[PDB]
């Protein structure tokens, strides 16, 4: 699924994510922007194998195993390919396990890179939430 702007900050809200570990809403629209374009079902390989996957590309050395990247953790013990689902629950519930291991969203580079220190508000402007 290809969500709308407003449509996705509406999901995010509704799964507690509006402030979750002191990140605005907007925050995790953008990051969901850069890392996806918006499409729960966006793959991308990495150089070492793993595999990023979903709305959030959540990567499968670490979170979600995927049967293919020796040597991985499972550490939101999903498969991988849950997080390509159109509900965005698991995607969600993973990625607060990832934010709260000490980094916040550094952890997504396109966060870090596009949105960290940008007015991300701007995100969910014009969105009734
Ligand atoms: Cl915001
Ligand atoms: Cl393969
Ligand atoms: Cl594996
Ligand atoms: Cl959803
Ligand atoms: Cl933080
Ligand atoms: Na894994």
């Amino acid at each position: 699924k290809v969500f709308g702007r407003c449509e996705l900050a509406a999901a995010m809200k509704r799964h507690g994510l509006d402030n979750y570990r002191g990140y605005s809403l907007g925050n995790w629209v953008c990051a969901a922007k850069f890392e996806s374009n918006f499409n729960t079902q966006a793959t991308n390989r990495n150089t070492d194998g793993s595999t990023d996957y979903g709305i959030l590309q959540i990567n499968s050395r670490w979170w979600c195993n995927d049967g293919r990247t020796p040597g991985s953790r499972n550490l939101c013990n999903i498969p991988c390919s849950a997080l390509l689902s159109s509900d965005i629950t698991a995607s969600v519930n993973c990625a607060k396990k990832i934010v709260s291991d000490g980094n916040g969203m550094n952890a997504w580079v396109a966060w870090r890179n596009r949105c960290k220190g940008t007015d991300v508000q701007a995100w969910i402007r014009g969105c009734r939430l």
